[PDB]
């Protein structure tokens, strides 16, 4: 996250690290035994890590639990970022809290206009690298589709939406990828792309989750 504050420890009590023996994407937790992610975070071999705030440190709150099972959606492609969208099963039921908590998924997408927050423990720096211990936030709006089209001429599809500032030095980034973006205390989005990080007219691009709400359903009362 870079331009963002630091959220503080269990403010943000849906948000996950993936873990293969170090951090590498977020996800977000939406019932006892489902994260969803990035399909392209996609690996063998994860383990969630929940209650964290630093990643480097055992405070208290964790709870690591192993991946029994990892769907990628169907129509994913990994050379445009369509439908980058994941979910991974938990071999056990976290425990629930008021600093462990799902997130819900959305009834409505959202529009252009609303404020979001996004968190994750991404890249800090546009420009060189510093990835922070500790979980980080920034509040960001929804862009309008003819803005993010025009920032990202032949990129963007239905699946897809901006958020952030086209002035710069406020995104997500690296290491922030399929961590949440919650809009009114719904999941709307999923961190998936962007050109580089906080640049101008370079907006961050997010999965837009209330197109797939059918799939996820379907796809947990199944799993
Ligand atoms: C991602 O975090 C890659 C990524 C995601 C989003 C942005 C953006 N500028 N909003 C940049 C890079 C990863 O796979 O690690
Ligand atoms: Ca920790």
């Amino acid at each position: 996250i870079v331009g963002g504050y630091t959220c503080g420890a269990n403010t943000v009590p849906y948000q996950v690290s993936l873990n293969s023996g170090y951090h590498f994407c977020g996800g977000s937790l939406i019932n006892s035994q489902w994260v969803v992610s990035a399909a392209h975070c996609y690996k063998s071999g994860i383990q969630v890590r929940l209650g964290e705030d630093n990643i480097n440190v055992v405070e208290g709150n964790e709870q690591f639990i192993s991946a029994s099972k990892s769907i990628v959606h169907p129509s994913y492609n990994s050379n445009t970022l369509n439908n980058d969208i994941m979910l991974i099963k938990l071999k056990s039921a976290a425990s629930l809290n008021s600093r462990v908590a799902s997130i819900s998924l959305p009834t409505s997408c959202a529009s252009a206009g609303t404020q979001c927050l996004i968190s994750g423990w991404g890249n800090t720096k546009s420009s060189g690298t510093s990835y922070p211990d500790v979980l980080k936030c920034l509040k960001a709006p929804i862009l309008s589709d003819s803005s993010c089209k025009s920032a990202y001429p032949g990129q963007i599809t239905s699946n897809m939406f901006c958020a952030g500032y086209l002035e710069g030095g406020k995104d997500s980034c690296q290491g922030d990828s399929g961590g949440p973006v919650v809009c009114s205390g719904k999941l709307q989005g999923i961190v998936s792309w962007g050109s580089g990080c906080a640049q101008k007219n370079k907006p961050g691009v997010y999965t837009k989750v209330c197109n797939y709400v059918s799939w996820i359903k379907q796809t947990i009362a199944s799993n």
